[PDB]
C-alpha cells in the first residue's frame, strides 16, 4: 500500500493589478448665499421749508 | 521504494471582489468672490441758481 502524503506546496505573493475608474462627486450646486434686505441709501440733499402763498 | 516527485498545480485566476466604500469631497464652502467698494449713483438732475432774499 502506498501511504498517504502530501505534496510540500508554498504560494508566493503577488499583486492583484486592481485598478480605480474615475468618479464624479455628483455635485450640481452650491447653497444660497445672501439675505437681500433692505438698504438705505440717501442724494446729497439740503434741508429748506416751502410757504404756500396766501 | 517510490522515487519523489511534485503534483501538477496550477492557480487560476480571480478577481479579488473589491469594493470602494462612500465618502465626501471634504470640502465645506468656497472662497470669497465679490469686493466691496462705492459705485457713483445720482438720481435724474437739473442745475439751478438759489438767491435769498435780502
Amino acid at each position: 500500500s502506498v501511504n498517504t502524503a502530501n505534496a510540500n506546496l508554498s504560494i508566493n505573493t503577488s499583486s492583484t493589478g486592481i485598478s480605480i475608474q474615475s468618479a464624479s462627486t455628483g455635485l450640481t450646486v452650491t447653497s444660497n448665499a445672501g439675505n437681500g434686505q433692505a438698504f438705505q441709501h440717501d442724494q446729497p440733499y439740503l434741508v429748506f421749508r416751502v410757504f404756500v402763498k396766501v
